[PDB]
């Protein structure tokens, strides 16, 4: 699904993203915009490390969801960082963003917070992001 700007804004608000782990709704808006153009079915393969970015927030398969084909995990068990969101990557390609939202919340629970996405740094950090939520009634 390709969300309209204010429609997404109202949806993220309802899903409790405003101020989640200190991140304003405008920053979440800035992130989705640059990551997918508000497209839930967006995917990007990284030839470089053999991982894929899924969905509206372009969540990577190396750490956050399982797609079975990305190299990198434990062989056996113990201190296991893989599929942190406990979801099939497919779940991040649905029109309903509840799962993508829950996963994005888990991502920012780590020290880097919203900095986990390089695009946020290049395109949103230290910028006036009010434009993304203006006139949406949020
Ligand atoms: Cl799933
Ligand atoms: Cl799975």
């Amino acid at each position: 699904k390709v969300f309209e700007r204010c429609e997404l804004a109202r949806t993220l608000k309802r899903l409790g993203m405003d101020g989640y782990r200190g991140i304003s709704l405008a920053n979440w808006m800035c992130l989705a915009k640059w990551e997918s153009g508000y497209n839930t079915r967006a995917t990007n393969y990284n030839a470089g490390d053999r991982s894929t970015d899924y969905g509206i927030f372009q969540i990577n398969s190396r750490y956050w969801c399982n797609d079975g084909k990305t190299p990198g995990a434990v062989t056996g068990r113990g201190d296991s960082p893989a599929n942190a969101c406990h979801l099939s990557c497919s779940a991040l390609l649905q029109d309903n963003i509840a799962d993508a939202v829950a996963c994005a919340k888990r991502v920012v629970r780590d020290p880097q917070g919203i900095r986990a996405w390089v695009a946020w740094r290049n395109r949103c950090q230290n910028r006036d992001v009010r434009q993304y939520v203006q006139g949406c009634g949020v």
